[PDB]
């Protein structure tokens, strides 16, 4: 049982290059996200599930913002707080930071214990930000992920 | 709720330099291993709990092998299979691969959902191998961790 999520670079002018795909599976402890991607800045990237089934860019006060139409972080309990994949009090869509190797690839598997079923990701999207994620709204909001680099509807 | 384990480079002649410590904490989802290490090769390293409370070098077939006395991967139900930290059918000691940044540091926290109490780690050891870990015995046995680079013992 799997979900193959294709990921594409998000541009302010639209959808860019494909950079691989992410395969999600169920384990006795939660959903496992096993990436197979390339062309990413080495390091740890914010990685979250967003509300809307779209990666389309959008205008914000007159400026085009990449993958803006994705909406915010999946948060069916309107917590309104970014606390990470290990805190039952924040965004349910908060996944562990994506690990990007030194050669630009991402292969390290990520476990999101709070997510249990493949039906929970239906009608949403997976996002990879430019920045990292400190699993909090301080000092920088939303973990400090900043701009949206790549996105997948799934 | 916390546990600290000092890690030391493993050499054939004995215990080497200290490279920091790993703090283990209990969470509603299992044991969390938060490393504070340095002096590792960038990338992903095999990271597992080993049976024996020892990091001393041993010898096997003509050579001195670093931290050999630590024994094998903690496997209570003698599965004999290295399936990773999310598979109940393998080594209970199988932790997620250790993430080492580009500057040789290790800080990325690792969650091992299969362990729920600090007590389960008592009388064992934590191991950091030279190679990675694909959570399988194929193509290479034991996720391909290979040689033992650093080790720490525990109560
Ligand atoms: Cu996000
Ligand atoms: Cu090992
Ligand atoms: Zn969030
Ligand atoms: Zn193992």
């Amino acid at each position: 049982n799997t979900l193959t999520v294709k990921m594409n670079d998000a541009l302010s002018s639209g959808t860019g290059e494909n950079i691989g795909e992410i395969t999600v599976s169920e384990t006795p402890y939660g959903l496992l996200f096993t990436p197979h991607l390339n062309g990413l800045t080495p390091g740890i990237h914010g990685f979250h599930v967003h509300t809307n089934p779209s990666c389309m860019p959008g205008m914000k006060d007159g400026k085009e913002v990449p993958a803006l139409m994705a909406g915010g972080h999946l948060d069916p309990e309107k917590t309104g707080k970014h606390l990470g994949p290990y805190n039952d009090k924040g965004h349910l869509g908060d996944l562990p930071g994506l690990v990007v190797n030194a050669d630009g690839t991402a292969t390290y598997p990520l476990l999101a214990p709070r997510l249990k079923s493949l039906s929970e990701l239906k009608g949403h999207s997976l996002m990879i930000h430019k920045g990292g994620d400190n699993y909090s709204d301080k000092p920088a909001p939303l973990g400090g992920g900043g701009a949206r680099f790549a996105c997948g509807v799934i």
